[PDB]
């Protein structure tokens, strides 16, 4: 009964460190160790589709959420970046580390592994960084929590980083500093990153301690 | 494994805009505050609960269909209007809203544009002021604009009729240099108007006529 419909299809799929949404940092560009790639599908896998991206540090990705919801509990859905929304499309700005035919290298990523992507465009500050903009309902995130390491977890993060060819220790630190759950002394918490299970607890309300890294 | 996934989208509403044609739409629309329009929402997205909280939000992202519909030359290195999935994104100033309608300014969308989504602009997440980009995405340098007395009077009378900032919009679009030969006349539609101008000098636009009704 809709007056108009339009079909979209992914140009590619995200491979990334993130397996669950609550682990994704609220300020992902401050977690550069959160890395991923955009694997492009034909006919978009030739290098000509990307020519000019050498001059661009950041890109917009439009993508599909893994989804009639109008109220979030209460704010209107259009007053939020909630993930269950009309038409199911999200947007994110990510640092472009580099590219080759069929692949973008990304950092500071905030997308789940497997995310279907619909579009890539350059981020352009004069148009996109709006200095006069104000938003009183989006609380900017807390300053960030200190992270210490058990000796075992430091060794395990190193070993798995060497296996994965990823900055695992830095990712863990950058992810945990922004608080990935949902707090209680003693309780062991966990989060998945790449093919790892990372466990931690709160020795004090303002300190996280990494206990172990397994996988 | 080898069948491309599909996903259907349908507009939540349609733009009513000052802009009827692509020519002269400002490349830096946030410096054209007189570029006004509305987003008319369709049920069930016209219910006021869907907007609760936007009173605290100065700017919104609109996702939209390039409704006028090839791999700065690769398509993914451009903000061109022909994109593989036909979806655009722009940020606009939210002037206000009520049930079923958003009032917008600084827009660059064509009249009739179908909109898929509205998102609040969130500065800590969306403003990367340090980001780098190529020369094809540099802002427009600007050009001087003068007015014939006739065009000044006509813009004023048409602005009163339409209850729109006609003279300001014309100046704000032409100052970004919609670009040229002095004898040629160029024009554009705005609302129900046709506006004409020329270049008496390479560094000067002069507005000649504002017609409509």
């Amino acid at each position: 009964f809709e007056l108009m419909t339009h079909s979209v299809s992914p140009i590619g799929y995200i491979r990334s460190c993130f397996m669950e949404k609550f682990a994704i940092p609220r300020q992902p560009l401050l977690a550069p160790a959160a890395r991923g790639t955009l694997e492009l599908l034909p006919p978009f896998d030739q290098v000509e589709a990307l020519e000019g991206l050498e001059q661009v540090s950041h890109v917009w990705l439009l993508f599909l959420f893994h989804q009639k919801p109008r109220l979030k509990v209460s704010l209107g859905v259009f007053a939020t970046r909630a993930t269950h929304r009309p038409n199911g499309i999200g947007q994110s700005v990510v640092r472009l580390e580099g590219f080759e035919a069929g692949r973008l290298w990304l950092s500071g990523i905030d997308l789940l592994d497997g995310t279907p992507v619909l579009d890539i465009k350059p981020y352009v500050p004069y148009a996109d960084a709006v200095a006069d903009a104000r938003n009183g309902i989006a609380d900017a995130p807390p300053p960030g929590i200190a992270v210490e390491w058990s000796e075992q977890a430091r060794r395990q993060a190193h070993e798995h980083g060497q296996r994965l060819r990823q900055p695992v220790a830095e990712l863990i630190e950058q992810c945990l500093a922004q608080d990935p759950r949902p707090p209680e002394p003693g309780r062991r918490y966990g989060v998945r990153l790449w093919d790892l299970d990372v466990h931690w607890h709160y020795p004090r309300p303002d300190l996280i301690r990494v206990l172990d890294v397994a996988g």
